[PDB]
């Protein structure tokens, strides 16, 4: 019958070989002493923009942010994660954790923050966390005292410049994060849409297990779409007390994404990010509507059960 694919699971129509990885795409030159948008819970809020066409002026409830112990960023350098891990150790005692949020393949090559790049960043759509973590270890393993390609890309997403060279070093991230003395999570989420049900439950279980004086890092390719949902979600399961608005608000104004709805306006170019985006908006507050509602428990049906027999809709 139906649905062939819920909401919130629309991706799984997409077709993976259509997708498949093709180069090694430089995550950060490491210039600077930082990965991008890096932000923190802690961090007075700034003006919203302009794009969102949201009310500079309002100000969220900054209830719970103190204690919320969350953080977001791009990609990084060995280097800019020291740095990074040098400015939580300010603001905590507690166990630091790099939340790594990219389903794709990737990791360092002579230190040199690299992924394993296909089309929309869908190399490993479709795969299991096992599946795409096997890939990254084969596919990084391999790339040893090897010449490599490794590029950033440009006009129209395709290869431009870059440099050749034969490893001699590969690292992977959870070695990388434990030399900048963080503890490490792997959630393999798709980039650019709404995580999995199974990528929710993993973080649910894993949220669960935390210390309360843990803090989590959350990074992803730009440190924007899916580093935002994660901390949308910390921040609503640690904080129910505060409206759906509030944590949108406050998420967006230390420097993420704004989760809500807003005059969307695409280029053509990118038409099939339409949809996802729609998605993630519905989504987002589906997930609000299951801190609200399992609160009561315990938390005793876990997120991926609950929304099987509560469908968003359109």
């Amino acid at each position: 019958q139906t649905v062939t694919e819920p909401v919130g699971s629309y991706a799984r129509a997409e077709r993976p070989q259509d997708f498949e990885g093709f180069v090694w795409r430089l995550l950060n030159d490491g210039k600077e002493a930082l990965p991008r948008n890096f932000r923190t819970s802690a961090d007075a809020l700034r003006a919203p923009e302009k794009k969102f066409h949201l009310d500079a002026a309002y100000v969220p409830s900054r209830e719970g942010m103190d204690a919320l112990h969350i953080s977001g960023s791009s990609a990084f350098t060995p280097a800019q994660l020291k740095n990074v891990a040098a400015k939580l150790r300010e603001k905590t005692a507690g166990p630091i954790y790099d939340v790594d949020l990219s389903q794709n393949s990737h990791g360092y090559l002579d230190g040199i923050p690299v992924e394993w790049y296909g089309e929309r960043n869908w190399a490993n759509l479709g795969k299991s966390q096992h599946e795409a973590l096997a890939d990254e270890r084969h596919r990084l393993h391999a790339a040893l005292h090897k010449t490599v390609y490794i590029a950033p890309l440009g006009k129209h997403k395709l290869p431009e410049g870059g440099e050749v060279r034969r490893v001699q070093k590969v690292q992977t991230n959870q070695e990388v994060a434990e030399a900048a003395g963080m503890r490490y999570f792997r959630i393999a989420a798709t980039d650019g849409v709404w995580p999995t049900p199974e990528n929710i439950d993993r973080f649910l279980a894993f949220y669960r297990t935390l210390p309360q004086d843990a803090w989590l890092h959350f990074h992803s390719h730009s440190g924007v779409g899916a580093t935002t949902a994660f901390m949308v979600m910390t921040d609503m399961l640690k904080n129910p007390s505060v409206s759906l608005k509030d944590i949108l608000y406050r998420q967006h104004e230390i420097g993420g994404f704004y989760y809500g709805e807003f005059p969307i306006k695409t280029k053509d170019k990118d038409s099939w990010k339409t949809k996802y985006y729609r998605e993630k908006i519905v989504m987002i507050e589906q997930f609000y509507r299951y801190v609200q509602e399992n609160r009561a428990d315990g938390y005793q049906t876990p997120w991926s059960v609950w929304l099987k027999s509560h469908p968003a809709k359109a």
